[PDB]
């Protein structure tokens, strides 16, 4: 059957995950999701030449363990990291969600990525600098999106996939 991936997006509440899905899916910015909505979406895409079926968990909700999130989790290829660019506190919370990911699968190395989303937006209190200072600590890509504009949301969910082309 057709390559499949499965793919997790994680961040604190507000970063823009279900827009950068929704994006992804639907090519519409959504101004209003409603955070509590935690689901999985199916998206036929070609990157390289290959055609696969991305699986992606939008993670959502406050109530952390569940059916879908654990087995997501569990069995989950690559992880997307997204923080806010207008959002400290969002930025200082990635290291949570690594450290999390990282004790589920009793590894180092995990697929993942760096997104910092919300590029068009004049209030910036995350510098790139700090950025790509965290993702060379993890030793993954750092990628910058925005969710209203379109700019870097094909690049962020392909980087993820030849992440996972290289380890497996
Ligand atoms: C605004 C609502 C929303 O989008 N979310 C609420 C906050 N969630 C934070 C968050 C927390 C954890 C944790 C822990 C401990 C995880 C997680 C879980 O639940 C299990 C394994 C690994 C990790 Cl990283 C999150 F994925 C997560 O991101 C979701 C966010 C959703
Ligand atoms: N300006 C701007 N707003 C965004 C962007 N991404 C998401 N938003 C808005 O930020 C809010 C939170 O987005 P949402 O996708 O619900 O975040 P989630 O809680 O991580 O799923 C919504 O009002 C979105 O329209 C973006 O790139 N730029
Ligand atoms: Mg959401």
């Amino acid at each position: 059957g057709m390559t499949e991936y499965k793919l997790v997006v994680v961040g604190a509440c507000g970063v823009g995950k279900s827009a950068l899905t929704i994006q992804l899916i639907q090519n519409h910015f959504v101004d209003e999701y409603d955070p509590t909505i935690e689901d999985s979406y199916r998206k036929q895409v070609v990157i390289d030449g290959e055609t696969s079926l991305l699986d992606i968990l939008d993670t959502a909700g406050q109530e952390e363990y569940s059916a879908m999130r654990d087995q997501y989790m569990r069995t989950g290829e690559g992880f997307l990291l997204v923080f806010a660019i207008n959002n400290t506190k969002s930025f200082e919370d990635i290291h949570h969600y690594r450290e999390q990911i990282k004790r589920v699968k009793d590894s180092e190395d995990v697929p993942m990525v760096l997104v910092g989303n919300k590029s068009d937006l004049p209030s910036r209190t995350v510098d790139t600098k700090q950025a790509q200072d965290l993702a060379r600590s993890y030793g993954i890509p750092f990628i910058e999106t925005s969710a209203k504009t379109r700019q870097r949301v094909d690049d962020a969910f392909y980087t993820l996939v030849r992440e996972i082309r290289k380890h497996k």
